């Protein structure tokens, strides 16, 4: 039988770079297992341009992420929030994981979530060395083309906060500590320099840009590839087709096609992992050292639980015969990302506006993102940390795009058609976002698609009898996500009012508004900001606070009818973490709590989701258990000119 | 180990006749493999009135079809002609499959469809008498509470019918050629006898009557049961607590909680059979005869493909390693339901509306069911069979319920709520729908919920550069379902519009005007259909038809318009099948093609789905095998008083 002393299921972000600086520092035999297998010479993964369906047939028109031959389906149960919806979220399957699907995006996070959000010895300080290994691994490239947009955004922008620095206020959504009064706005002359938003020192943290950093490499013929985990850290110059490591690698050992559904267990110890092939053989793999679990937010807790580490009244109803340890918080608290979405008409001669909106179409090189900053808190928002107004935080990840991003459903109530050639679309993401879930299994058998997955995002608050002065807190907790959004509406509704001035005085004849947002309900909404202040919230409960005026009914219709679109108007990422975060399952160490020599080292381990995507943290959770599996620091100390080389086929 | 001589896969609403049958009248070893466990001590399935939610906890409020526990969740690839979402659709997991978590709603399916839509031997005169056994099998009862619109609902239609049958049309949709001239509308009079829709001869293929027939059963504490599969045949009577048969079932043996995916051949002929446990050890299941599939419409196709059966290049592709016989045709053809929902409000003072809407609650003897009629053929419905004139065919099945059946977004949009206490639901359920679609598997290693599954249904057309007169047919051709939801429209208009007179004539004070699908554009409809005869479809493509004058330009509005509703107000039914139809992948004997001795004896090995539910369908095709497998007519001969006995505990 298969014999070795650590055991890695799922090669995933953070599974590769795991297997490969663990082979490459250690003499000790490693196995890693995973469902797929590798995707380098299939040229919908390899092309970026493959993402957005470039080599699908025609009647099978549909994206990585929706099919069943890439990825898992993993559906959620019903969304009391959004009208009973069922949401399908996937997981990617083979070489690199979910990164061998995704958008090719890299954000590091900031400095202030990691300083105040995260536990002792996950600091800043502690884990920069092993965000800049990651960075540097993958090395990405920023945006060659540049439209005319982003200049007069950026402007508006920095007109914006100058306006905001001379107010005063405390706390705002374009402020930042380490620069000072100066606006931390990237320049529009052509010979600029580019602010970087993954700086070492992290002193950016709401800062104004005019690129992204994608993970593609330009080839020697003059087309791009996809850098990911698949083949930077597992391709052809370090593992072969029979998945077995050359020269200092021959201790790795591969197996592809395995799903894998137990750990064996003597009471205390990892003993062995059983594991299914193609043909429908059960193999069992011997387990000497240890076992780690990088199976993915969604998965890993139901590996976990099945194996008899869980709460033991659930896991004896449903039938599970082995019991080991009684955690009743493992899969629980599960976060995610959500992005409300905005479309924006322009108006004048189709001379002007065909010379406005052009040079931003889609490349290998941006993958339509214009890219425009991170930004902060509004000043409005009731629900912020303890110390806002010392430290700023990062809420709010704006992002432009050409096209109208709308399910066509919504495409054909509004009437605004894609064919139209005078659209665009500004996002405006929440990285903040309060709603939490869990994760249960529903049968003990085999490795599952769908378990059971609970998420409720835009919940409503039901009166009691009660006075309304204690109820306050109670609805304040649970309308944060309505808030937020409708916050960020408004956001986009000052951006674009500064920036029709800003781009009247760059010499376009154009003008702007929004359109699907249906830009009454959004005018009408920044007057009862202007009129209401801080106690402007309390309307989405009329009934405790019931004005008796035209004016106070007029604010609630209006309140009312914008809490639709969030529900429908918008889409979940899949940036699914923390459901076995640190200090509920696993200690600092990444050791499952109850255990021996188990431990968890993916995204579902991270105490809280980064502000911004999430494929750098993952890698950084592996990298960390390098070396905290080895015991010495050497990733922390290896070289910066030292990387994989890259072998493409 | 285990040994037998017939392997039965699925204890389903075929299976488990097929199982309990096959042991009683034979003397061979019979093995019976289901993926779930008995739920005889279960208030949510042994309730009828559980199905609504009579006992579910407070924060995880979620039928039966959408728990993981209790149902494999099939969810599906975007429907291009809905806006591109994707329903999730569920086979029951248990004993008795999915009657487990059904409306046990009982529909023989009817006689045309089997004289004229279903191969030689398997017609009406040979399977009669098996619909028969199923019936009193089952034993269903009839509604106990009488409501009082029903007999205005009858009055009405009994004046469209003598309408129709004055006038003169060849066909429509109240004309029944088994009858006469006489209408067949029940009668109002208080000792009026029922009129059966199931009858044994089938001469009610086009009825109107007031209640249907449903599978409860009454104690005799007062409380109701309910009568499914499972605890028909698989009760403690014949089946212990182990899974071994009593008495003259000794030759039985039924094993839970065991889910197979693989069938091994030895190049023609079926050896054995592989599962997996809730422990997690494979066993081995040796066969000596026969190896019968009754898995259900999504996972027979499956279980097939992954064994070495179906299209060889796709599952050489997909990575299948044995590959026994080629057969591009392994599932294809996947049929279902749809059925369209319209709201009705009733104006009146309170008192009277009060008490028309009366006696119509859902209790466990009609489910909410009141029951209207299996209507025909729209006069103007271009796509019908030619043989039409000769003999009556069933294509929409009316039903009526209190309350609003609508999605909670379209509840939102159109403004009715359903706290309104003065609307109920018409449902024109379209049996005969059109489109079909296929299923592949994703990865060759293990049972999955989630397998590829292609159905489109609303397609739209688009214009060529060809002439009109060639380009007429094939537009013909693919608006058909649009056509079909159009006229199922107007049918409700017209006996809405019948029964505003039949209410006013016998006692009541109310009008009827039908509200959510857009009153004034129904009236529309109405108007364009009688102005433009036949030719009503042609206006679907207002370029082509080359009209321009302000009328055409209103009635193209009026048609675009009116297609939106059919897309998202309304559900697709979990009534699916025929995906390995006779004569595509069986023989007429239920036997694989290109095999030796392994059959296929669930719905998904039907011709065409029955003019109806689909439960009596399955549960034939099970009994009917049972006789083929013997070679004698045991249960075609079988005496009408011997009947199971039920043992609820
Ligand atoms: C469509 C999409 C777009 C995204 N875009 C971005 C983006 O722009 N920026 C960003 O930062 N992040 C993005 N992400 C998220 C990013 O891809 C992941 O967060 C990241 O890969 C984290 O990796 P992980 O190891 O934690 O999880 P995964 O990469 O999902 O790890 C799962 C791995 O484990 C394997 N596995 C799972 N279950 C089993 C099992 N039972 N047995 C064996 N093996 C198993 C899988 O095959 C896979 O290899 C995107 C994700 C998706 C789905
Ligand atoms: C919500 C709902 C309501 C319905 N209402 C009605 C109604 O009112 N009237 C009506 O006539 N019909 C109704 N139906 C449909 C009807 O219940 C089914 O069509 C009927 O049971 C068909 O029987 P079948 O054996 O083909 O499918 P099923 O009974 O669903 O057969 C599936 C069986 O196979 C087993 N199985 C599947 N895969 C495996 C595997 N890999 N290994 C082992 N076992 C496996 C399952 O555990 C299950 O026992 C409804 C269905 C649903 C979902």
């Amino acid at each position: 039988n298969l014999t070795g002393d650590i055991v890695i299921i799922g090669a995933g972000a953070a599974g590769s770079l795991l297997a490969h600086y663990l082979a490459r520092f250690s003499n000790m035999k490693i196995i890693l297992l995973e469902a797929g297998h590798s995707h380098f010479n299939d040229p919908v993964v390899t092309d970026p341009m493959g993402f957005f369906g470039k080599y699908n047939p025609p009647n099978e028109n549909i994206s990585m992420s929706q099919n069943p031959s890439y990825s898992w389906q993993g559906a959620q149960e019903p969304n009391t929030g959004a009208y009973g919806n069922r949401p399908i979220i996937a997981h990617g399957m083979g070489f690199g994981g979910s990164t061998m699907i995704n958008r090719l995006n890299l954000v590091v996070g900031g400095r202030t979530v990691f300083d105040n959000d995260w536990p002792v010895g996950w600091k800043y300080d502690d884990v920069k060395n092993y965000f800049r290994r990651v960075l540097v691994d993958i090395n990405p490239v920023r945006d060659n083309t540049k439209a005319s947009i982003t200049s007069v955004a950026l402007d508006a922008l920095r007109i914006i906060a100058e306006q905001q620095i001379a107010s005063g206020e405390p706390v705002d959504f374009l402020l930042n500590k380490a620069t000072g009064n100066v606006p931390n706005v990237e320049k529009t002359t052509p010979d600029a320099v580019p602010l970087n938003l993954n700086d070492y020192e992290g002193v950016n943290s709401v800062v104004a840009f005019s690129s992204f950093y994608m993970g593609v490499n330009q080839l020697s013929d003059g087309n791009y590839i996809r850098k990911y985990a698949g083949n930077t850290y597992l391709n052809r110059n370090y593992v072969d087709e029979n998945g077995r490591g050359i020269g200092k690698f021959s201790g790795l050992r591969v197996v592809s096609d395995a799903v894998v559904d137990r750990i064996i267990f003597k009471g205390n110890r990892a003993v062995g992992v059983n594991y299914i092939d193609r043909e429908g053989i059960m193999h069992y793999v011997k387990v000497n050292k240890e076992v780690v679990v990088t199976s993915g937010a969604f998965y890993t807790p139901t590996i976990l639980q099945r194996s008899g580490i869980g709460d033991f009244t659930y896991l004896s109803s449903i039938g599970v015969k082995n019991l080991v340890y009684n955690n009743p918080l493992v899969g629980t608290g599960l976060k995610n990302h959500y992005s409300p979405v905005t479309i924006t008409r322009v108006h004048g001669e189709p001379s002007e506006v065909s010379r406005f909106l052009s040079n931003m179409a889609a490349n290998p090189t941006n993958m339509g993102f214009k890219g425009l900053a991170e930004l902060g808190f509004h000043r409005l928002d009731p629900n912020k940390p303890a110390n806002a107004n010392t430290v700023t935080y990062r809420k709010y990840q704006l992002m432009m795009t050409a096209g109208v991003g709308i399910p066509a459903e919504q495409q054909y109530l509004s009437g605004l058609s894609p064919s139209s050639n005078n659209l665009f679309t500004l996002i405006a993401d929440d990285i903040r976002f309060a709603p939490e879930g869990y994760i249960k299994i529903g049968t003990p058998n085999i490795p599952r698609d769908v378990p059971k997955i609970f998420f409720n995002t835009f919940v409503t608050y039901t009166p009691t009898s009660a006075p309304a002065d204690q109820q306050w807190p109670i609805a304040q907790k649970t309308l944060a996500p309505l808030i937020s959004a409708l916050l960020g509406y408004d956001i986009i509704y000052q951006t674009l009012i500064s920036m029709n001035q800003t781009a009247r005085d760059s010499g376009f004849q154009v003008s702007l508004e929004m359109v699907y947002p249906l830009n009454d309900l959004i005018y009408k909404l920044h007057n009862g900001l202007a009129t209401y202040g801080a106690n402007w919230w309390h309307y989405f409960v009329p009934t405790l606070v019931g004005d008796d005026t035209p004016a106070g009914r007029e604010f609630a219709d209006t309140l009312s009818k914008l809490s639709y679109y969030p529900r429908v108007g918008a889409h979940l990422d899949s940036h699914q973490g923390c459901s076995c975060s640190i200090g509920r399952t696993v200690d600092s160490n990444l050791k499952v709590i109850g255990t021996q020599n188990v431990r968890v080292a993916d995204l579902s381990a991270a105490a809280f989701p980064p502000g911004g995507n999430t494929w750098a943290t993952a890698s950084m959770i592996g990298a960390r258990a390098v070396d905290l599996i080895l015991g010495f620091p050497y990733l922390r100390d290896l070289p910066v000119n030292d990387v994989p080389i890259l072998n493409v086929n």
